[PDB]
């Protein structure tokens, strides 16, 4: 076993992916997490500015989806073969691009509302529907078992939902998979354990 | 021998990066360019709604950086190490983030200038700043050999220069990774064999 520290922001984020694949996998890690306020004395130091970062025995390693992808590759998480794990990448990404179209950034509070309405109104409703019929009539995303692009669904709806709290009340099959996901002993262990914040 | 078909526009766009994939390889594959005319209609066809796809002999896969991990994946593209393989993704996260960032859809057109300015004007120079740090005084930016990141570094900066010619006029480390990029037989032949869009 090697020695991981995790270095995000007091939140969720986009650090949650990694816990939860630490989480599920058995791996004792720090999950080091700091304030906005210690992020300019940091940020200098990041690779190329962004958090999170993984330190496996001194080697920085960024970018949560890489990360998230290393962690798993030869375990169950990730897929049985070569197509099931592009799968796994695919819904990732596809969920990934949604999170980030959000202006988290906009300092305007007006203007983040309007974009949070619009794609929450508009576009997200039409995802629900494509995640609906991509699942089907299975109960994971890809495959027979759990991967951690259902871990992201989880992680990308527990915060969509804290905005539009019904976006998945005509997708009863979403929220199972919600649930499947929080089922898992590991995962719903550290769901309870983990720190309380909005995002 | 395994056959593949791929659709997206008639440009380089997220595409490219596969078809720099199937020419180093020496893969034989249809390039389908669809006419953006043909957009409204092929959008219903598409899982998610998003080009580029791969048929592979009645499968389709999406999202362009998914489906060139899958072809990558157990080649020499990939890296040399689990944790180089890391880095490769992290490298084309990266780079993806900030092309993602630009608003190629914006239907207003006010806002689609205001943003390319910005982005290059503040945005694309620390990144470039970045990347040559990364890169340092190496050969490819990661390990001792070619990766696919190093063939996206070349695509995004190909668009890049397009929009900002005195990019990387303070990076001539980066301008000799395209140039060793570009040299590569099997992707020098593509280049000039592809059609000549302007994105
Ligand atoms: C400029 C500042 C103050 O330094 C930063 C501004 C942006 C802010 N970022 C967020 O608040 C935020 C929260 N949650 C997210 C969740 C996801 N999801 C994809 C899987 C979950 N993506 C992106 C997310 C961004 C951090 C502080
Ligand atoms: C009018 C339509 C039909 O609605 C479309 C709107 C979107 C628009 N998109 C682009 O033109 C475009 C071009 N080049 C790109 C390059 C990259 N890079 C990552 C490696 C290079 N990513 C994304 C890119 C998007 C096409 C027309
Ligand atoms: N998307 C990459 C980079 C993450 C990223 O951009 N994180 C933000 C906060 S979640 C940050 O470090 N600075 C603020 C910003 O990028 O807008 C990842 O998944 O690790």
């Amino acid at each position: 076993m090697p020695n991981y520290k995790l270095t995000y922001f007091n939140m969720r984020g986009r650090a949650e992916i990694i816990r939860y694949i630490f989480a599920y996998l058995d791996i004792q890690y720090e999950d080091h997490r700091i304030e906005q306020a210690d992020w300019p004395e940091i940020k200098s130091t990041l690779p190329f500015g962004k958090i999170p970062i993984l330190e496996v025995d001194g080697l920085t390693l960024h970018q949560s989806l890489a990360i998230a992808r290393y962690l798993t590759k030869n375990t169950d998480l990730a897929g049985n073969t070569e197509m099931e794990q592009c799968h796994v990448d695919a819904i990732v990404d596809t969920l990934d691009d949604f999170m980030s179209c959000f202006p988290w950034a906009e300092k305007k509070q007006d203007v983040k509302e309007q974009m949070f309405n619009e794609l929450l109104t508009y576009n997200a409703p039409h995802l629900m529907q494509d995640l609906d019929t991509y699942l089907g009539g299975r109960e994971w995303l890809i495959g027979n078992s759990v991967t951690w692009a259902d871990f992201y669904w989880e992680i990308c709806s527990t915060t969509l939902l804290v905005f539009k709290p019904d976006l998945l009340d005509n997708h009863p099959r979403l929220v199972t998979l919600r649930k499947k996901v929080q089922a898992i002993p590991a995962v719903a262990n550290w769901i309870k354990r983990r720190p309380q914040t909005k995002l």
